[PDB]
């Protein structure tokens, strides 16, 4: 009995409200150390207040071992209680047959447990739906497409910045290059987006900013003049909505650009500036020593994003900053009807501000989607009062490491199970899955131009619980290393486009939207069936979707499925190295 | 290497902000499984952005094993970072000499760790003081006195309820008895309170309510007429403040009494009532089947506290209820200058309301003290955005179980260490310690009238990090079983008072306020020196307070201290069973 490996944290992802009378409860144990876990649960007041001789601890509820991360096992159970008050404890039995009760009071023999004392148990005191996590349903049926607007399509040469280069997808872009992409180009290629089958557009920042990336905001209340104007953006949003495509914008609230009005005021008036307290200035005047790298300063007298002097950090604890940012976030939603906000460097802004932001957005749109850009563990931002989800960088990163390196299938399945057990079930369905972006090398480059490997990575990711996204140009096999090489002008020429990959992407998106998205309360199972061989199963009460991935150096034979949805090998039974097959079957 | 017993939860009690540039970080391991833990910590951006060859992971920080609960060991370290951004990982070495790195990515050999990737580490993204827990300093120097107003002192026979019984401390009170205690009696005995040395008064509810306990509120905006009026309560608060005594009131917001205006409106107008949505009514009309027990109904059509039909539960998610309760809480503080709120059944009210309540109170008084009445684990209410502390029922309950039963000293020390490791350090100093109350048997009754045992329990509790409280009459040795027997009229007669215990209580309070309260950032150590023998040490840089408690069946000899503060045996070296000795010594 590895008692040190057993843990339950109440009022957490291990004990949360699903609906008015229902809760989900989890227990962590040491891997393969516990053979069974039962839950003793009921109304805490029923023990001594009800005249009945029956007590809730006399009818245990069996828990199911749902996941394992190589170190711990994870058990779960769902409990319904009409009184909406729950006290609970765990009955754990290990390999040697040693059984103990685990409660808020610790570990006991069942004979020594004070089961009649309501304060012996862990507690969910009252099922508070106002405190619970809620997931917007529409996100479940979405496949996103990420657009870096400067490089997607130039629909208007008239607004091009000075020195705009000729549109060349084969170019290796420089850090300060401009190609002239704008909102009119996105409006022009909405038909390509709809033919691909995507139902959501994620835009990198489009607010006035001097750079090609626009993360150094100059004015949050105005669309960049090179990109277009307010009327054109409203037209774009309405056309997207007409095509059944939702819109998500990028909010850069952790820092502002140095060319912004507030910062220039700070540079002119120093401490006498009204915006001095909008920033984190250690010493006046706000200064820094320039270096050869434009994005690096070693001795700035003010806090900044990374070590770049051009992005002074905003003081989100200042009430004036709070009001300003909330007004911006409310303005874009209320005036242009956007569907989601993507929060840049969301982890470096305080929870207090995010709580206010969540309240404002939900007061505007109850089904709003708040996505946080965080690379590490975000349990504190996904309780239900702040973000809906975060970018699932660790999940897709583990997937990429498995497919590109020679790691065992067990390692990948353990990493994915750890990730899933970090959060609530619905939160897991809201996580944002992308294999590359404007900050990482392109998938085709990562796969060393191995198309089959890229198809396998994309299919494996699209089968995951989170919502998938396609970085612009992935559907045509665009290559590139890290930024700025991952921001090449979009390949609009047919001679340079991979049409086979585009056809495959259309089929993959169709499988995601017509099959995996229509599963009802599906369960996910990871099975390691051999060295670098994985069987993924998503299963609801009526239908089951199975995908087998052969990433070994040998052929793999499977029983012939009756209805194959997607496969790369011509055979219906044999899988060569890097092949995969997806099929569907009724539950029996 | 028991890897399953090792856990760090970021942005928790295991990783929190102490001040603008300082954080505390904890690690849990399996007991006696890990021989050492180092912390690798630094600015996450410094790894690849600074041109230096020096990296923060090359200079580890040693962690100290601070606590152990019999199952796990708890290590802690304090880290200062001028950039106010922290990435960190743990270097753990077990009994066999196996060393591994533990990060947000899992467990690795140091050779296989991607130490140059900032996303490999756990993260405190930016030190947010607006999100941090703050403890009001004055609480550290307080010793509370809890008054059940109906039974403390009758200062006015004119306001006595009908059928008020003659004041008799030897009576066994009935559930619906009245003795006539009021606010004028508290005003009359403030001198007794000041002579005892207490600096805080905790009052049970004084708002208009029909019962002797007043937890079935009729009107929150008015002092009960039997108790007094607004002018008398203002006089009481100002006299207490004049004597250096703070005032804490009892807020019963989870439920309202059935004689209240809102409930009577619901009983008259049913669903047409404007207050229908202020409650949790499952079926109209709101009804129940009466039983022989006035406080029990098996089939009420509305949610209530416990199973009593007279306390319908308030719907704290309704904005009108939120506004009403916030107005009440603001009114008593702003108009009468009370110093603290004690929140009745605080766990059954949602976090959203408590966040609003905290914000309102702190906007009124930055040093306000919010105490939650919760019997189980309250990690979710003590993050710093809701309560300051909770009633420390589990801690004092473990102490009582040790002193009254024959449990080993190891068990008590493990329970106390588990409790301390559940929360932040400052939170531990804010917890409210009382050995009995109006809901539990009196200490003298629990000790079977063994005065020495009661003195030992009280001294041991007063040496703990939390703030101590004295239930009225404890200083005179009042007896009684559970409520209503624990609510006997206060013993004002000298022939029935234990003067020896009163003298001892004065000395104990003086030791707490003049010595233990003046320790600066003191450290607490539990040492088991023998079967049922405990050495408690509180130690700052300059002074150290030691207390030895002999709870065995044999004599214990100690070296003669130079400055004894408190002892029960006449010898300065020998401790007989149930004896204890407290002394002080300089740190060397
Ligand atoms: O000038 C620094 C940096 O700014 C942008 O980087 C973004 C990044 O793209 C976002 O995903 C997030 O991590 O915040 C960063 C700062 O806002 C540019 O994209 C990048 O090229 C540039 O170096
Ligand atoms: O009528 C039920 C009950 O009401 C009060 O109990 C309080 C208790 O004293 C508080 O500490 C807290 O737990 O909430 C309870 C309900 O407000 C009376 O004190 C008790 O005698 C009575 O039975
Ligand atoms: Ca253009
Ligand atoms: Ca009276």
């Amino acid at each position: 009995g590895n008692l040190a490996g057993i843990m339950h944290r109440p009022d957490s992802e291990m004990a949360y409200v699903v609906n008015e009378q229902t809760v989900n409860i989890r227990l962590r144990t040491a891997k393969d150390d516990i053979v069974s876990v039962e839950l003793l649960a009921g109304d805490p007041y029923s023990l001594r207040s009800l005249p009945t001789d029956e007590k809730f601890y006399q009818v245990p509820k069996q828990m199911t071992k749902i996941m394992s991360d190589g170190i711990s096992d994870f058990w779960q159970v769902t409990v319904t209680e009409p009184k909406r008050r729950l006290a609970y404890a765990f009955l754990v039995t290990d390999m040697l047959g040693i059984q103990k009760i685990y409660s808020d009071k610790g570990f006991f023999k069942v004979a020594d447990a004070d089961l009649m004392d309501m304060n012996f148990y862990f507690r969910m005191p009252f099922f508070q739906t106002i405190d619970q996590y809620n997931a917007p349903e529409w996100v479940t049926d979405t496949v996103w497409y990420q657009i870096f607007p400067e490089r997607f399509a130039n629909g208007d040469v008239s607004n091009d910045p000075v020195g705009t280069k000729p549109w060349d997808s084969t170019d290796h872009p420089g850090r300060e290059d401009f190609y002239g992409g704008d909102l009119q180009g996105i409006l022009d290629h909405l038909d390509h987006l709809q033919e691909l089958g995507i139902s959501g557009i994620y835009l990198n920042p489009i607010f006035q900013a001097p750079s090609n990336h626009k993360y150094d905001t100059q004015d949050y209340m105005t669309v960049d003049p090179h990109f277009g104007d307010a009327k054109l953006f409203k037209q774009l949003v309405q056309a997207a909505h007409e095509r059944g495509i939702r819109v998500m914008l990028d909010a850069v609230f952790n820092h502002i650009g140095d060319k912004s009005v507030q910062w220039q005021d700070v540079l002119k008036n120093e401490q006498a500036s009204p915006y001095a307290d909008w920033f984190h200035i250690h010493q006046f005047p706000a200064t820094y020593t320039p270096t050869d790298n434009f994005e690096f300063a070693a001795d700035a007298t003010y806090d900044t994003f990374d070590y770049t002097p051009h992005m002074p950090k905003l003081n989100t604890s200042n009430p004036e900053v709070v009001d300003y940012l909330l007004n911006i976030a409310t303005y874009w939603v209320k005036e242009f009807d956007i569907d989601a906000w993507r929060l840049n460097v969301a982890n470096e802004i305080d929870h207090h501000f995010w709580r206010k932001f969540h309240d404002a957005m939900m007061a505007l749109k109850p089904d709003f989607y708040i996505l946080g850009e965080i690379w590490h563990t975000s349990q504190s931002w996904l309780v239900g009062d702040e973000f809906t989800a975060v970018m699932n960088y660790s999940y897709t990163g583990a997937i990429l490491q498995y497919f590109l390196e020679n790691e065992s299938a067990d390692a990948l399945v353990q990493k994915m199970s750890h990730q899933l057990m970090l959060y609530r079930d619905a939160t897991n369905r809201m996580m944002f899955n992308t294999v590359d972006s404007h900050d990482t090398p392109r998938l085709m480059t990562l796969a060393h131009e191995d198309k089959q490997l890229a198809k396998s990575i994309l299919t494996f990711t699209f089968m995951q619980p989170g919502v998938p996204s396609i970085y612009y140009g992935t559907e045509y096999g665009m290559t590139g290393e890290n930024d700025p090489d991952d921001r090449k002008p979009m390949v609009w020429q047919p001679e340079l486009q991979d049409h086979d990959l585009y056809d495959f992407m259309q089929k993959l998106v169709q499988v995601r939207r017509q099959v995996i998205a229509k599963l009802s309360d599906d369960k996910i199972i990871f099975d390691v069936i051999g060295e670098r061989q994985i069987r993924l199963t998503r299963e609801d009460n009526q239908t089951r979707i199975v995908g087998v991935f052969n990433n070994g150096t040998t052929d793999l034979t499977v029983a012939q499925p009756t209805s194959i949805l997607l496969k790369t090998n011509q055979s219906e039974t044999q899988l060569a190295p890097n092949d995969f097959m997806i099929w569907t079957e009724p539950v029996r």
